[PDB]
């Protein structure tokens, strides 16, 4: 749940 917003991979740009 790194990244909130919609467009991550996994949960992040790096996650």
């Amino acid at each position: 749940g790194c990244c909130s917003y919609p467009p991550c991979f996994a949960t992040n740009p790096d996650c």
